[PDB]
């Protein structure tokens, strides 16, 4: 048993609750909470620049000095650094930005960084201001993700479109 509350059980593993992933995150201190990252870790908007002004930007300056060090992260790929005030951990993973022509079958490539935890809140990865279909982000997330994940969306009207067009 764990803390998170109000979800939809889409299957066996896949959770879903009409809410912000960033209120989500201060509500459940979860172990692992998933920004929706870009390569350079700059987190200028959406999900990713919900969640670093929520940690008062503290994300983006650790975020700097890791890219500095280690260079981009590849799409498809992702880092694991600190929660901050959100989480213990937070687990930046690059879905696919289809406005800038990026290949959407590494969207299952993204998705599969979740297997390497046990438990995540989630956000649709390259969805809302990535430019890709949800419903797709969805069904790549069900048929990829075998571990226990809690998908937090933030949009009322696509919440509702999300489940009632689930198969
Ligand atoms: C990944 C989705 C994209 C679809 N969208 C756009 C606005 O609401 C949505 O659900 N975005 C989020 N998902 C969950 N919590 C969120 N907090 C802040 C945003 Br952005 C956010
Ligand atoms: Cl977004």
């Amino acid at each position: 048993v764990n803390s998170f509350s109000g979800y939809l059980k889409l299957t066996d593993n896949v959770y879903i609750k009409n809410a912000d992933i960033v209120e989500e995150a201060k509500k459940v201190k979860p172990t692992v909470v998933v920004n929706a990252a870009n390569v350079y870790l700059k987190h200028g908007g959406g999900v990713a620049g919900a969640l670093n002004k929520a940690t008062n930007n503290a994300m983006q300056v650790e975020s700097d000095d890791y890219i500095a060090t280690n260079g981009p992260l590849k799409v498809g790929g992702s880092c694991v650094l600190s929660g901050h005030n959100l989480a213990k951990h937070c687990l930046h993973v690059v879905g696919p930005n289809v406005n800038k022509g990026e290949d959407i079958q590494l969207l299952k490539s993204a998705y599969e960084n979740f297997n390497q935890h046990e438990v995540l809140l989630a956000p649709l990865l390259s969805a809302g201001i990535f430019g890709a279909d949800p419903i797709h982000s969805l069904r790549v997330c069900v048929d990829t993700v075998r571990t226990n994940v809690y998908l937090a969306v933030f949009d009322k009207n696509l919440y509702d479109k999300l489940v009632s067009s689930f198969l």
